[PDB]
């Protein structure tokens, strides 16, 4: 596996929708990984192959995030 991963891993709460090219549509329940954040107040996630659209990176708001929990937690 592994060695130490980097970025927190976040679930969706709210549905969102990608305002801009970068940005990605998600819906509650959606997991996804931070990388970084920019000064529109975005959290470059990224979004692994899911139904609705295959692995892409995409800019969502902290906002629609949380920190998700359970497996290997700790």
């Amino acid at each position: 596996g592994s060695s130490g991963s980097s970025g927190s891993t976040m679930t969706v709460i709210k549905d969102y929708y990608a305002l801009k090219e970068n940005e990605i549509c998600v819906s509650q329940g959606e997991v996804v990984q931070v990388l970084a954040v920019n000064q529109q107040n975005m959290c470059l996630v990224y979004q692994p192959a899911s139904d609705h659209s295959p692995a892409a990176e995409g800019w969502v708001p902290g906002s629609i995030l949380a920190p998700f929990s359970g497996p290997s937690s700790g």
